[PDB]
């Protein structure tokens, strides 16, 4: 997260760190949202490499014991059938991970609230990006969970010339784009939490920023629109 601030420890209890084995240690690669006690929603491109993956819930500082973490292995990955590795701009950047065991819910580990199917936010809606991703373009991962206020940019403004043009679709949410605050590498897969009828719901799964850099003016962070996939998500948990 560029231009973030340190989140409090109990502010976003549905945030997870998706980690892969790195020699003899584990390294963070992506965020995600805990959506059932044994299911994580993350970005499809985070699970394209055929790595062994770890999910950590109750995580606040990647590099030191918090006394709140629960570590669980991924047992099955379900990427969206339409996702194509070569085309982030086509969309469908979403995957569901079934965990080896159910997590214990407490004030640090909670399920994320999903929107009703079809829900589009109006322009400038209050939203927050969270993650441990790079704090600068071509910089380094944060140690502690960062958060940045990233208001949405609706489809018409985002798919316009000056902004993302045709690269964004209606199955995506854009948010931010002020040139100060943004998602950045390592934040992919994570939540965009937007305030809706007094309740924070997860409306985005972080998917991409500009190739020019993370915090670029009129190039908001682009998220997969969760409410475009509620039937797909329910159908996977239903059969799996
Ligand atoms: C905030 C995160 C989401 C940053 C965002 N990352 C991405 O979209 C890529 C997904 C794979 C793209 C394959 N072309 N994600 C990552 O590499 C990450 F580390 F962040 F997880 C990015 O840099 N977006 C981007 C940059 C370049 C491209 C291609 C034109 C190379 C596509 C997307
Ligand atoms: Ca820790």
């Amino acid at each position: 997260v560029v231009g973030g601030t340190e989140a409090q420890r109990n502010s976003w209890p549905s945030q997870i760190s998706l980690q892969y084995r790195s020699g003899s240690s584990w390294a963070h690669t992506c965020g995600g949202t805990l959506i059932r006690q044994n299911w994580v929603m993350t970005a499809a491109h985070c699970v394209d490499r055929e790595l062994t993956f770890r999910v950590v819930v109750g995580e606040h500082n990647l590099n030191q014991n918090n006394g709140t973490e629960q570590y669980v292995g991924v047992q099955k990955i379900v990427v969206h059938p339409y996702w194509n590795t070569d085309d982030v701009a086509a969309g469908y950047d979403i995957a569901l991970l079934r965990l080896a065991q159910s997590v214990t819910l407490n004030s640090y580990v909670q399920l994320g609230v999903l929107p009703r199917a079809g829900t589009i936010l109006a322009n400038n809606s209050p939203c927050y990006i969270t993650g441990w991703g790079l704090t600068r373009t071509n910089g380094q991962l944060a140690q502690t969970l960062q958060q940045a206020y990233l208001p949405t940019v609706d489809y018409a403004i985002c798919s316009s010339s000056s902004y993302w043009g045709s690269t964004v679709k209606n199955s995506m949410v854009c948010a931010g784009g002020d040139g100060v605050r943004s998602g950045c590498q390592g934040d992919s897969g994570g939540p965009l939490h937007c305030l809706v009828n007094g309740q924070y719901a997860v409306h985005g799964v972080t998917s991409f920023v500009s190739r020019l850099g993370c915090n670029v003016t009129r190039k908001p962070t682009v998220f997969t629109r969760v409410s475009a996939y509620i039937s797909w998500i329910n159908n996977v948990i239903a059969s799996n």
